[PDB]
């Protein structure tokens, strides 16, 4: 029972480190693509199966860079990840939406046949952080075939997206760039009543905690991603019947249990 399924049972432990699947890595230089400013994919190899896909942005001035370990992370856990670098650092939310777009594009039509070779193009999700986030909301609104989108400490100017795409955002409870009450609280609550949704709040973080090796945004990124891209439902322990001291917050209508 079910095609998509793929690696162990998961324990908390194993979704907070580098999963069963080697990674490679590919670089795709700013001049080669149009619609963005390449990146790194992350993918696995020595492996014949097929993986869904997920393009995902940094933030406002930031490089891939920043995220490179949570590419890794996921790509070890059986996903090709596509970190984008952006057309310029200033880009805003929305402009990093179309990239996205762009990039997800690339990944499914232009990529290197091994990184294609790896991907089930049927099955695609976002993510990003801050500005990079807005434009995850963004793009799953303007894209409902996208399977999950993960908003890591967003920031939007707009607070409403009408997305069928299930979400979870993840909020820093000390964010002073993208504070959770006028950003990443408003997205949750806005995002439709019928559309499956989480939010997390991070204890005493900061908006920089996506870009180091954190063990809450691994383990709620992989079993979202997992839930929605891979049906995996082995991922929903980790999302229902939530108790965890890493949060000061947890909110969601409950759809994905
Ligand atoms: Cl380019």
């Amino acid at each position: 029972s079910n095609p998509y399924q793929r690696g162990p049972n998961p324990t908390r432990s194993a979704l907070t480190a580098d999963g069963p699947f080697s990674v490679a890595t590919y670089t795709v230089s700013r001049l080669s693509v149009s619609g963005f400013g390449g990146g790194v994919i992350y993918y696995p190899t020595g492996t014949s199966y097929t993986f869904g896909g997920i393009a995902m942005s940094p933030g406002y001035t930031a490089d891939a860079s920043s995220l490179a370990w949570l590419g890794r992370r996921l790509a070890s856990h059986g996903f090709v990840v596509l970190v984008i670098n952006t057309n310029s650092r200033f880009d805003g939310p929305d402009s990093r939406a179309s990239q996205l777009s762009a990039a997800l594009n690339y990944l499914r039509t232009s990529s290197p046949s091994a990184v294609r070779a790896r991907l089930d193009a049927n099955r695609l999700a976002v993510a990003g952080h801050s500005m990079g986030g807005g434009g995850t909301l963004r793009i799953a609104e303007q894209n409902p075939s996208l399977k999950a989108a993960v908003p890591l400490t967003p920031w939007h100017t707009d607070k409403t997206f009408n997305t069928s795409v299930p979400v979870l955002i993840v909020g820093a409870e000390a964010d002073t760039v993208a504070p959770v009450s006028q950003h990443a609280i408003p997205f949750y609550q806005n995002l439709p009543s019928t559309t499956p949704k989480v939010y997390v709040e991070l204890c005493n973080a900061s908006h920089i905690a996506p870009n180091s090796n954190n063990a809450a945004i691994s383990v709620y990124t992989i079993s979202w991603m997992k839930l929605w891209v891979d049906n995996d439902t082995r991922y929903r322990q980790f999302l229902c019947n939530v108790n965890d001291p890493a949060l000061c917050d947890f909110r969601t209508n409950n759809r994905h249990c």
